[PDB]
Parts: structure tokens; C-alpha cells; sequence
């Protein structure tokens, strides 16, 4: 039946999702020979897309009545991406539905819609909030397609560039209610090559006049690429 070593390959012909073992997969005997194994739907630990070159994981079955041997349980390994060259982003899952589901993404604004049969690992669940990596692809479709899990602490949507920076409020935001604006904000100008950044009613205790030196943090929101001003206050002493 199912050979018990863990052997390792590159796919050699991907399937075709857009013969019954189509797929092609190129790995090393234990006798220094290279070697061709074919493999089909039900040889890949799950229905994710494999692409020509990845680095996978399989066992090798013998199927006597047919006559060869077989690839299966295919899984595909972490050490692709370090040498596919294809653009891995980050993000945390934002919903789940049946079948497919939503993500959070640090590089784009809108949520990314994504099979479940994409994720990588099918040894463990998916829940809210897992943080993972993942390759987008568009058919103006976008969805995200060979999704890894990540270790914890691993995915920052937005990063502290620079703390206690100086400038002057040029357009104050808007005088506002309960809701707080997230959209038309005030600007801040400040000299850090003269640069413009936003800044809003929520991050800052007392807003600031027009033309008040104000003492800002500069975090970069990545989906939106673009910086914003927080806790603004005001400078005194000048
Ligand atoms: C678009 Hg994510
Ligand atoms: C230093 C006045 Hg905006």
C-alpha cells in the first residue's frame, strides 16, 4: 500500500482546476535517482492550489492492480515561499461562513474573500482572529489562495515610525456629536522635506486651534498607505 517514508519533492506538473493522476511530482529516491511520481484530486491533504516548483511533503503508495506507484498526502512546504518569488501578505481571518470566508488585510483596504480549501493546514481549525499568511490572486475577483498559519504576535496592522514629532495645525478638523469622524480630519504640518498628515478629534484630549504647535505620534495605517497623527497635544513652550 502507503510507503511509511516522508519524501520530499517539487511538483512537477500542477493540476488543473480551471487522466485520473494528471499531476506530476519530481523528488530523489533514497538511491540518488531522480524520479517522477503522479498524483491526482484525492492525493493532496487538501483541495489548495499547487503551483510548478513548490516544495512538498508525500508518501509513496504502490497500487499493485493498477500497475504504479502514486504520490499522496500531499502537503505543501513553508520553504516554497522563501524561493517562489510570489507576494506573501499578512492578515487575520474577519469572518467565516460556510465554505469560504472574509480577511482582514494589512496592505488593502477591503475585505479579501477566501476558500476554506486554500488553507494550508488541514491538522488544525480556523477561527477569528488567526492571524496567517496568504498569496492574492485576481480573476477584478480577488481571493487569497495558499493561506499559512502564523506564529502569535506576528501581524501588525499599523506601526509606531516616529514619537514626540513637532509641527502646526494648517487645517483644523471639523468642530463635531458622539460618533467620532474617521474621514475628514484635520492637517498638520510639520518640517520632520515639509510634510502634510491627518489627524482626527479622536486622538487627541482638548483639540487643537489653527496655527497651534502641536506635539504629535506618527503611526502608518499599511491598507491605507498613509501615516496619522496621535495623542496630538499641545505645545507651550515652543
Ligand atoms: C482587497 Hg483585501
Ligand atoms: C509655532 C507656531 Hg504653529
Amino acid at each position: 500500500a502507503v510507503d511509511s517514508t516522508v519524501y520530499k519533492g517539487q511538483v512537477l506538473k500542477s493540476l488543473d482546476r480551471n487522466d485520473p493522476l494528471p499531476g506530476r511530482i519530481r523528488y530523489r529516491a533514497l538511491d540518488y535517482s531522480e524520479v517522477e511520481v503522479p498524483f491526482g484530486d484525492k492525493d493532496q491533504k487538501g483541495d489548495f492550489t499547487l503551483r510548478h516548483g513548490d516544495w512538498v511533503q508525500f508518501l509513496l503508495a504502490t497500487d499493485r492492480r493498477d500497475q504504479l506507484q502514486r504520490a499522496t498526502s500531499i502537503a505543501l512546504l513553508d520553504e516554497t515561499f522563501k524561493v517562489s518569488g510570489e507576494k506573501r501578505e499578512q492578515g487575520t481571518i474577519a469572518s467565516l461562513k460556510e465554505g469560504f470566508g472574509f480577511l482582514r488585510c494589512v496592505e488593502r483596504q477591503a475585505r479579501l474573500f477566501f476558500h476554506f480549501t486554500e488553507v494550508l493546514d488541514t491538522s488544525r481549525e480556523i477561527d477569528i482572529n488567526d492571524e496567517v499568511e496568504f498569496t492574492v490572486i485576481q480573476e477584478s475577483r480577488l481571493q487569497a489562495i495558499r493561506i499559512k498559519h502564523l506564529p502569535p504576535n506576528s501581524v501588525q496592522f499599523e506601526t509606531l515610525v516616529a514619537s514626540n514629532i513637532e509641527g502646526c495645525v494648517t487645517r483644523e478638523a471639523p468642530k463635531s456629536i458622539k460618533s467620532q469622524d474617521r474621514v475628514e480630519g484635520g492637517v498638520i504640518t510639520y518640517e520632520h522635506v515639509k510634510k502634510t498628515i491627518m489627524y482626527f478629534l479622536k486622538d487627541c484630549e482638548k483639540p487643537p486651534r489653527i496655527g497651534e504647535r502641536v506635539r504629535f505620534d506618527i503611526y502608518m495605517v499599511k491598507r491605507n498607505k498613509e501615516c496619522i497623527a496621535v495623542n496630538v497635544q499641545q505645545v507651550s513652550l515652543h
